[PDB]
C-alpha cells in the first residue's frame, strides 16, 4: 500500500491501543470494586453468623 | 500489499474500532450499575448491623 | 507483501471481527442477567426494611 | 512490507485470535457462574419471604 | 509500504497483545474472585437456613 494509507493504519492502530490501555485500567477498577464488595459481604456474613448463634 | 485490499482492511479495522468503544462504553454502563448495587448492599449491611447491634 | 497472504489475514481478521462481536454481544446478555440480579436484590433489600422496622 | 514482515504478523496475529477465542470461553464459564449465583439468590430471596410471612 | 513504518506497527501491535495477555489473566483472577464470592453466598444460604428453621 501507500505510505499515506498505511499511516492511517497505524495510527488508528494506536488509538485502539490506548483504548484497550484504557479499558484494562476500567476493568481492574472494577475489580477493586467487585473485592470491596466481597469483603463487605464478608462482613455481613461474620454479623450474621454472630446474631444467628446468639439467637438460635 | 495492493492499495484496494488494504483501504478494504483499513476500513474493515475502523469499523472494529468503533465497535470496541462501543463496548468500552457498555463495561463503564455495567461498572455504573455494579456500584449502585454495591452501594445498596453497604446501605443493607449497615441496616442489618443496626437490627442486631441496636435492638438485638 | 504477498496480495494471497494478505487475503488470509483479511480472512483471519474477519473471524476476529465476528467473535468480537459475538463477545460484545455475550457481555450486553450479562448486564441483563445482572440488572434482573440487582432488581432481585432490591426485592430483598425492601422486605427487610419492612420486617427490621417490624421487628425494631 | 516483506513478505518475511507481514508473515511474522499474520502468525502473531492468529495468536491473538486464539488468545482472544479463549478470553471469550472464559467470559461465558462466567455467564455461567453469575447465572447460578442469580438462582442462588432468587431462591434466598423466597426463603427470606416465607420466614417473614410466617413471623407476622 | 515501507518496513520502517511496519515495524513500528509490529512493535505497536505486540505491545498490545502483551496488554491482552494481562487483561485476559486480570479477568480469570476476577472470575476466581466471583467464584469465592458465589460460595461465600451460598455459605450465607445455609447458615440462613438453618436459622429459619429454628424460627418455625
Amino acid at each position: 500500500s501507500s505510505n499515506a494509507k498505511f499511516d492511517q493504519f497505524s495510527s488508528d492502530f494506536q488509538t485502539f491501543n490506548a483504548k484497550f490501555d484504557q479499558f484494562s485500567n476500567d476493568f481492574n477498577a472494577f475489580r477493586s470494586d467487585f473485592q470491596a464488595f466481597k469483603d463487605d459481604f464478608a462482613r455481613f456474613n461474620q454479623r450474621f453468623d454472630n446474631f444467628a448463634t446468639k439467637y438460635r
